[PDB]
């Protein structure tokens, strides 16, 4: 079912027809994109805050208005999904979710309250798509450029009443029911190590320095616990590259930064009337990025290579993290686009892989007219077109894009809910 | 048999607090979507435009009027969806201008050419290009142009007028602001004059005021534009009763309904948003506008009457319907509700007829955002009491790509990423126009 490159503007944008992204009728191409056959594998890519506005701004900046993201914009089947959370006491909708409640929704199929991971409004645990995959004998991967304790990667492996419960310390204080010494399943990091995905790659080494309060590994650091439990620990690109396999006997745990992994691009923070009062900005490469720290795309490719060895199949989630910094935000979308390209390249070759690309919720940034005097923070940027684009941040709940390629991708078209994504993945992989 | 499927119910299917309760799907959609795809000719096209109606506006309106887990039986029911880009051009450089106005965006889908902000039916060199409505008429199709805005406003005007500035409503503004287009200066005339020349079978909306102006040259010099319409054989109507009496509309007796002096009445009233309004003022419940009444047809009623009149043409018809806009949350939400009712009419017709492509989108998105209730925001905000019995806060503090959705023959051409100019080529090809 491969392709639909490319949908850049096809010609001279000032001339009749020159800004078209299509070359002819799409009925055959869309029909050819539809298959009801089993998915052997799923790759779910999440861009933090990546709603339609963020996609557009990053395209305009990095590719030009008429440009095309070869990963993000190349998925043939598209829709919009709703991501409202719940008020914990009343059960009524809360129109603006945080990352934890939204990740819980696609990870478990149950709505919840802001801050919850893997539990419902009654604080009851519900299994995750990753746990279910593993129980069925599928290989599992969990990749992020955030700290691995952050809401999105955490939601696949941890059930806690507050997303703040990173390690033993915070869990004892803020989630006493989940604390290991109080009979609970443990902190986010402890539950991560119990879950034992085949491949886990990201930031967040800091919390692994904490020591367990109880159980078999009481008094040892969580890093020592991982080593004791047979994990392959890697911390840089060379150590990652040399890994030849990852499975339940030798699961891979890559910890590539103390906190979040390095942001792709730097620029100044937006300011009051920054588009008027400050020069237009050209984003710059972050010196902290280097070939010793794997990128999101490199971690995605290595996870695919290790997980694809499982004959039954795999589930892999990849999160492009977001750390009022337009350059930071746009470079994060570029990082995600490269990871999506790796996923699509694999899926097109393998032929039984469903790739889904979406966001937890949208950032508040807006693209505004160049002369805008806005009440919040603004910045002018010099885009690939050699024109100024202005972005405004003006302290969100909108539905936002979800797109897919491969078997069962029809289930993201039209209006859906974020919880439907759980059931789509469940059904595509034939999980019970 | 009414047979390619419309989405009948994508509301949350159960108790939203329970596992699976917030699902909008009941099962796999592959078969449904396969059955949604045809490249047979479109006999008819109905294009519905919600002013400012990006994804945020759809979500806010759904939240308020239907609840978070509710469902717009029109807007949310189209099975094939994508996102399109609507950037304009800088007139002098020809480089993208990332934030369009309504005139440049309407020009893009009506003519397939990008242009500068404020341009109607002309490119950055001020050269005219034909519109989808003009092309439909030349091919023997019936044509309708319906709006709750003034008919001179950018969206309806872009189908029938080629002028260098959208401000050129009548003779007086054209001679001042678009001198090359002014009739007495050798051009094709004001927006209103070009509308009268274009002679769609059905034109319904606001904007009676400009018709009081007199022409400055030509056969009808010194007559008002209303008098000109009357002399050129138009059937003029001004309220619901007179619209209802109309039995036919065609090139001998084209229909021109003028239902307000300016814009037609908004659906709902509420207070303007204010600084720290969500904190400093009570949560708002929108109220009915008493200027709305059964003597003024609604957007849906105009849509239904236009379909009834246009569908008599054996070759087919092209119909555009605009739900107009105008930091008034209640006004903007009610406008989305108005559009949803008109989309329901269009889909009901299309489902039965079987050869009708229905497209629902926006010119460009409004700046409103849905934000946390406790938000202290620097712009204008308002708390609203929604259908769920919970508070939603709106903030007004744009260039984002936005939803386009379709049903019927050739609907596949809205899926994925497209440009607003592709919509011109989609409509052209679907109707077989050359």
């Amino acid at each position: 079912m491969p392709v639909l490159e490319n949908r850049a503007a096809q010609g001279d944008i000032t001339a009749p027809g020159g800004a078209r992204r299509l070359t002819g009728d799409q009925t055959a191409a869309l029909r050819d994109s539809l298959s009801d056959k089993p998915a052997k594998n799923i790759i779910l890519l999440i861009g933090d805050g990546m709603g339609d506005s963020e996609i557009t701004a990053a395209r305009n900046y990095a590719e030009g208005a008429g440009g095309f993201f070869k990963g993000i914009d190349a998925l043939p089947l598209t829709g919009q999904y709703t991501h409202y959370a719940l008020n914990k006491k009343t059960g009524k909708p809360d129109y603006v979710t945080d990352s934890a409640a939204s990740a819980t929704a696609w990870s478990t199929g149950v709505k919840t309250y802001n801050g919850a991971l893997g539990v419902d409004i009654h604080e009851k645990d519900h299994p995750t798509i990753l746990e279910m995959a593993k129980a069925a004998g599928l290989a599992t991967g969990n990749v992020s450029t955030a700290e691995l304790q952050d809401a999105v990667p955490a939601a696949l492996v941890a059930h806690v009443t507050s997303r703040k419960c990173y390690g033993p310390s915070a869990t004892s204080e803020k989630c006493p029911g989940n604390a290991l010494e109080k009979g609970g399943k443990g902190s986010i990091t402890e539950q991560l190590l119990n879950a034992r995905a085949d491949v886990t790659l990201g930031g967040g080494a800091k919390t692994f320095a904490e020591t367990a309060t109880a159980g078999e590994w009481q008094g040892k650091t969580l890093r020592e616990q991982a080593q004791a439990r047979g994990y392959q620990l890697v911390s840089d690109a060379a150590s990652l590259n040399s890994v030849t396999e990852a499975n339940q006997q030798k699961p891979l745990l890559g910890l590539f930064a103390d906190g979040n992994m390095p942001v792709r691009w730097l620029g100044p923070k937006a300011t009051y009337h920054g588009n008027i009062d400050k020069p237009a900005v050209t984003c710059t490469p972050n010196p902290q990025r280097n070939d010793s720290v794997p990128t999101l795309a490199q971690m995605t490719d290595k996870a695919i290579e290790l997980l694809s060895k499982n004959e039954k199949g795999f589930f892999l989630q990849v999160e492009g993290a977001s750390i009022a910094n337009p350059c930071g935000q746009i470079g994060e979308t570029v990082d995600l686009d490269e990871a999506v390209q790796r996923a699509l390249e694999f899926a097109k070759k393998e032929g039984n892989t469903l790739v889904i690309v979406t966001a937890d919720h949208a950032h508040a940034s807006q693209i505004v007219a160049p002369d805008t005097k806005a009440p919040g923070l603004t910045q002018a940027l010099n885009t690939k077109d050699g024109a100024v684009m202005v972005m405004s941040y003006g302290s969100t709940g909108s539905q936002l894009r979800i797109a897919a390629y491969g078997p069962h991708a029809a289930n993201v078209v039209g209006l859906t809910d974020q919880t439907d994504l759980f059931y789509t993945m469940k059904a595509a992989l034939g999980l019970k």
